[PDB]
């Protein structure tokens, strides 16, 4: 039912918790790792701040700790068949320097894909990611990578909203 | 109610239809322009094929006709306050040449943003686009740009699924 699925998600939640609490490097970054259940499934948020950035300035290049986080969780996410929506949220000051129209919009999507490639390098099955998302609004700095492990319902709703058919 | 909103969407649909049928260039591309009502709002699909590509090969650079389409509809979309989810769908053969991990995933998101910038150049109010999406699967070539004018419900569901809060 929606039962075997919820059970899988709860187990995944526990496995991620076990992984984080058994790794010194992850324990040190815990405040920047948020896990919760949302309508569409299990959500994992990785906070990207000025004090502890997950990417190099104005770049989609991951920082050491971001690489450690993504590669560490990749194998665990692979445990279940649920697919994932990966979102890059970049509410920061106007992108400066190198830019042929390149703004926080391009930066947010690029970071989302940069995170996707790290998960894959870490062992995430290709195909697991169903979509990447970018969101950027014009001490209000808010940057983060969201990894949503979708329940069947949400996955289907996305596939229907994205098909050419009616 | 959901009434004033549906009426606005139906009016928008009619205005887009009027625009397309009054422009020679758009009439010529009509088969590649699909408009319909979906659960989340009004959807506009722009088909990107081998016979009539909307982007240069392996690039997020728009082709003339794509520029004409996007700049033409931009002012019309600006008529209502509803925001938009812009998606790039790229189901094509493995991306060749220039690539430091650059695949159809990066290409799909880049094309989505390239389309976003054209709408803005064409007069679309900044902020109107709520998110950009990229989707790329591993004569099955299927490429398209989807522009979803979101009804309040869908917009709120997106904002709740993307907030840090619970």
């Amino acid at each position: 039912k929606k039962r075997m699925e919820q059970s899988r998600l709860n187990k995944l939640r526990g496995d991620l918790d076990q992984l984080i609490e058994s790794d010194p490097k992850l324990r040190a970054l815990r405040p920047h790792l948020k896990i919760d259940l949302v309508q569409e499934g299990l959500r994992i948020q990785i906070i990207d701040s000025q004090n502890r950035p997950m990417f190099k300035t104005g770049s989609a290049e991951v920082e050491p700790y971001m690489r450690d986080i993504l590669r560490a969780i990749a194998p665990v996410l692979n445990g279940i068949p649920n697919r994932i929506s990966l979102a890059g949220h970049t509410d920061d000051f106007p992108y400066a320097n190198g830019e042929k129209g390149y703004s926080n919009w391009e930066l947010s999507a690029d970071r989302a894909n940069a995170s996707r490639r790290e998960l894959v390098a870490g062992g995430l099955d290709n195909g697991k990611v169903l979509r990447v998302v970018g969101m950027a609004a014009t001490d209000a700095i808010n940057r983060r990578i969201s990894l949503l492990v979708l329940n069947k319902q949400a996955e289907q709703a996305i596939l229907h909203e994205n098909a050419e058919s009616q």
